[PDB]
């Protein structure tokens, strides 16, 4: 039952795909990876086909490939990107060297919806509701996104939103000090290297995004790392007594004392003219102490989302086994685990 493949050169690289996928055309010119839009002849809809780069070149690439495929295969929710198909032109493990992932093709990211202009309060309710719905699901699998931002949120014409990650999926706290494209949406504990991050690092990002949808402007547009933190602390204040008691290190404490003491601002005096329920939710999302920050499930029940909330249609995920992340395997083992996950893929209902 193996489909017939065809080969073409696109953006100076070979693409070998099933005949199912017609009219391939490169998109994003880098911001997405090596991604083509295509017409799915089985469904009559457009799709996105991502070709992974050098997937089994090394142990690190192989484990990255395996990770992405595992995560995409897991995600089965309306507000999270899903896997429509995964394929390889290889006929056997021995010749397995390329992997293609197929998803829905979205219409625009959230920057392209906002365009430096305020959204209506009802539109903000709907967008944030959907982000939180997706995040309840992600977090229920014990997955943290860690890089939520407008470019990682895509919508269609009907304003249906999906959470994606156009970067490298991070899986541990230890990666937060590596590469990052923008830090405007990053929680202060990450910026301060406090470690022990919880899932509400993602809620911080949502708060930043929500503010920006409401005002049309970035909430914390720092020029650099230090400036990012200074802007954050001007809004949310210097740490309180309760939070200082949780800092293990004299220097971080001695550091945290070395920045100028800011009192927290009343957000009602910052988001002038906003819906008071929006301001209250923002207060609950942008708490400096992450132990006190609202969770996705809690936020879905906030009165701000009354017109959309349905406690019986905010589902959770099956458990996701991430024990592989702790393993040290050979390159051919990661490759074989990946192959087996390609073979076992079951498409979603048509
Ligand atoms: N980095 C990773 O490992 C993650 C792992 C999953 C992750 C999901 C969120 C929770 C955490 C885990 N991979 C992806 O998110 C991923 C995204 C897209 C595609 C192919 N489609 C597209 O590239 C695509 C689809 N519409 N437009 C689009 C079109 C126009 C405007 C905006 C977007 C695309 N560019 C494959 C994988």
């Amino acid at each position: 039952e193996r489909p017939t493949f065809y080969r073409q050169e696109l953006n100076k690289t070979i693409w070998e795909v099933p005949e199912r996928y017609q009219n391939l055309s490169p998109v994003g010119s880098g911001a997405y990876g090596s991604v083509c839009a295509a017409f799915d002849t089985k469904t009559g809809h457009r799709v996105a086909v991502k070709k992974l780069s050098r997937p089994f070149q090394s142990i690190i690439h192989a484990k990255r490939t395996y990770r992405e495929l595992r995560l995409l295969k897991h995600m089965k929710h309306e507000n999270v990107i899903g896997l429509l198909d995964v394929f390889t032109p290889a006929r056997s493990l021995e010749e397995f060297n390329d992997v293609y992932l197929v998803t829905h093709l979205m219409g625009a990211d959230l920057n392209n919806i906002v365009k430096c202009q305020k959204l209506t309060d009802d539109h903000v309710q709907f967008l944030i509701y959907q982000i939180l719905r997706g995040l309840k699901y992600i977090h229920s699998a014990d997955i943290i996104h860690r890089d939520l931002k407008p470019s990682n949120l895509a919508v269609n014409e009907d304003c249906e939103l999906k959470i994606l990650d156009f970067g490298l999926a991070r899986h541990t706290d230890d990666e937060m000090t590596g590469y990052v494209a923008t830090r405007w949406y990053r929680a202060p504990e990450i910026m301060l290297n406090w470690m022990h991050y919880n899932q509400t690092v993602d809620i911080w990002s949502v708060g930043c995004i929500m503010a920006e949808l409401l005002t049309g402007r970035t909430l914390f547009p720092g020029t650099d790392h230090i400036d990012q933190l200074k802007l954050i602390l001007r809004l949310v204040g210097t740490p309180g007594a309760e939070l200082l008691k949780k800092i293990s290190s004299e220097s971080a404490r001695n550091y945290i004392q070395s920045l100028a003491q800011m009192p927290k601002m009343n957000f009602a005096n910052v988001f002038i003219g906003a819906n008071p329920l929006a301001v209250d939710l923002l207060e609950k999302m942008l708490v400096l102490d992450s132990d006190k920050r609202i969770t996705a499930a809690q936020a879905l029940a906030h009165a701000y989302f009354a017109q959309y909330h349905d406690p019986d249609d905010e589902p959770v995920a099956d458990p996701y086994d991430q024990s592989f992340e702790s393993r040290d395997l050979l390159i051919d083992e990661w490759k074989s685990l990946t192959y087996d996950e390609v073979i076992s893929f079951v498409p979603p209902p048509l």
